[PDB]
DNA sequence: GGAAGCGAAAGTGTCGCAACCCGAGAGAGGAACGATCTCGGGTTGCGACACTTTCGCAACCCTTAATACGTTC
């Protein structure tokens, strides 16, 4: 059963319960606005508690490769290390990506899985739909194809 | 992604003005018939402008969030 079997073994729940939960999982999100520091608002989609636990279990079960140049969302590394990497230099080229989190789609995720140069955990073709439902958020109720990563989630 | 309003941008029709044409008419001259200038419609071309269509800004935040204190995405 692969992914669902491991999720059941971690959450101490039946396969049927998790499978029934992972039907509208891309839709079980609570969206809200936080105030910007100067003016305006920022919209965040946060999943429900059960989906949050499912995402945490999925993240801890499968270890995707990460690079040493990345400094966000890893243990023992953070703002201080990122700043100290360029501390001794003379010139910098800070640059940003346009709408980073909402531009990531399941197509991108599956393209990156297959061609990754490092070790990648093996996902059976039967559970790819469950992977997409677990990891990705679905804005717009009518559109079931639009699946994007949500900035702010245990798995994003 | 995109309510509801609204306005930008671009394309298309329209409608009034000018410019000209053409027939009617009173009657200059000088001895009659009708030159010549004007009146009244009528047609066409043209360009400014009104009207028409499409696009795009960005409400809300969906059932579904957490709430020691601070930076960062």
């Amino acid at each position: 059963m692969s992914v669902i079997r491991g999720l059941a073994a971690v959450l101490r729940q039946s396969d049927s319960d998790i499978s029934a939960f992972l039907v509208t999982a891309p839709r079980k999100y609570k969206v809200y606005k936080i105030p910007k520091r100067t003016t305006g608002f920022r919209v965040i989609a946060q999943p429900a508690k059960g989906l949050k636990d499912i995402q945490r279990a999925f993240v801890q079960l499968y270890s995707l490769p990460v690079h040493d140049a990345s400094m966000a969302y890893m243990k023992g590394k953070g703002i201080r290390d990122n700043a100290a990497a360029h501390a001794g230099n003379q010139y910098l080229l800070k640059a940003d990506l346009e709408d980073f989190f909402n531009s990531i789609t399941p197509a991108i995720f599956w393209r990156c899985i297959e061609m990754s140069s490092a070790q990648t955990p093996q996902f059976e073709p039967q559970d790819k739909l469950f992977i997409e439902k677990i990891l990705f958020w679905q804005p717009i109720k009518r559109r079931k194809t639009k699946l994007i990563l949500s900035v702010g989630a245990p798995s994003s």
